């Protein structure tokens, strides 16, 4: 009789409850009805199992030795080149990723703890490509290169761009191509509290705040441009944001 064990990505592996004579468990696991098997020189639900879908592709199910990390990956029918990839990591990331042809990566989604999702789709080979982030109630759309992810919000003449490094370092920027002294928007950035400062006129008018739980709060200065006022308010739409642009 085997064990059933918990596994990120929402997938159980069944381990034998005693070894065999070389000391290894079998292990069993469906996934989305595709039976795999495999043995392990651990006991509790880790190591490597195998399966081939009604295509001939061959998919592997790695599970790291701290039942932390699962991989699944499925292959061209000879094994060698890689078609998909999913890893849940042990903080509950979720990496998607597919390949061409030639068993590169030409897609890549990444969904955050929170459900939030980087979406990098047409990748080139210089890493290059299409971006989007789907935050809770809207989507930030722009482009990834071997540097940095830019998201652009683009609201009259004001252009917001918000990087993330290759690091996951996120910066962020404004620029206005009215030459009004009067009213065109400046801004500066603070790395340190992820807090851009937009000035008005010589006055600070409002500061935006990405947050590290994946959103952008809003909260206005006094019209003295010195102190902030009331409180930050939560974007929900991609409107509010465009908004705090004009």
């Amino acid at each position: 009789n085997s064990v059933s064990v918990d596994l990120p990505g929402s997938m159980k592996v069944l381990v034998s409850k005693s070894s065999n004579a070389d000391g290894k468990y079998d292990l069993i696991a469906t996934v989305d009805a595709l039976e795999l098997s495999g043995t392990s020189d651990k006991n509790n639900g880790s190591g490597v199992l195998e399966g081939v879908k009604a295509d001939a592709s061959k998919v592997k199910l790695t599970i790291s030795d701290d039942l932390g990390q699962t991989t699944l990956e499925v292959f061209k029918s000879d094994g060698s080149t890689l078609v998909s990839k999913k890893v849940t990591s042990k903080d509950k990331v979720l990496g998607d990723v597919k390949f061409n042809e030639k068993g590169e990566v030409s897609e890549k989604i990444i969904t955050r703890a929170d459900g939030t999702r980087l979406e990098y789709t047409g990748i080139k080979s210089d890493g290059s490509g299409k971006a989007k982030e789907v935050l809770k109630g809207y989507v930030l759309e722009g482009t990834l290169t071997a540097e940095k992810t830019t998201l652009v919000v683009k609201e009259g003449t004001v252009t917001l761009s918000k990087n993330i490094s290759k690091s996951g370092a996120v910066s962020v920027e404004l620029n206005d191509t009215d030459s009004s002294a009067a009213t065109k928007k400046t801004a500066a950035w603070n790395s340190g509290t992820s807090t851009l400062t937009i000035t008005v006129n010589s006055k600070k008018t409002k500061d935006l705040v990405f947050t590290s739980s994946n959103t952008i709060t809003v909260q206005q200065y006094d019209s003295n441009g010195t102190s902030l006022e009331g409180s930050a308010v939560e974007i929900t739409k991609l409107d509010e944001i465009k908004n705090a642009l004009k």
